[PDB]
């Protein structure tokens, strides 16, 4: 697989609250076969997608699910570690529940860096999300950590973390937890 530029990924990850930067989303992906107790990855279901010229990276995510060749009578895990609000974007989350309709044997795993609580559409997603199946949660320390090791060029180097990583994530982890609350 193609790994991250290390800046690339610091800039984007950055869970900072202050920081609302508009332009893109990054998200990285892992399938796993889940088989006799075990998870089976392959590095060819391992990469990351950005938004490209208006298509955001979470329909781009869709888009390539027919060249994984995923085998119908499996049971496969599809995790998304992705640096903004999942579904963010207008009618992402419709999208995404059709395709977890229309393919029972994927459960969709999202972990993202950050949400963005708008009181309104924004937040919607998050519940349409949840209420097609999906399971979503926010990245913390451990996550930033093995996207870090796992998708980023690094060179062996070791995550470093940026100030108040763990208190953003904390805080956004409560606004998104009391959000899909049931
Ligand atoms: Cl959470």
């Amino acid at each position: 697989r193609y790994l991250m530029d290390p800046d690339t990924f610091t800039s984007n990850f950055n869970n900072d609250p202050l920081v609302l930067r508009r332009r893109q989303t990054y998200l990285c992906y892992e399938v796993e076969r889940l088989d006799n107790g075990t998870s089976v990855k392959m590095d060819q279901h391992m990469g990351f997608l950005c938004n490209e010229s208006g298509r955001h990276a979470e329909l781009r995510f869709l888009d390539l699910v027919p060249s994984l060749q995923l085998d119908p009578a499996q049971i496969y895990r599809v995790t998304w570690f992705i640096s903004w609000s999942p579904c963010f974007s207008w009618g992402c989350a419709g999208e995404v529940r059709a395709f977890l309709q229309e393919n029972t044997h994927v459960r969709l795993r999202i972990k993202a860096a950050r949400i963005y609580d708008d009181q309104g559409r924004c937040q919607e997603a998050l519940q349409m999300l949840r209420d097609a199946g999906a399971q979503v949660s926010i990245m913390t320390y451990d996550e930033f950590e093995y996207c870090w090791d796992t998708f980023v060029y690094r060179q062996g180097c070791p995550f470093q973390p940026w100030d108040g990583l763990e208190e953003h994530s904390q805080a956004l982890s409560g606004r998104l937890r009391a959000i899909l609350q049931l």
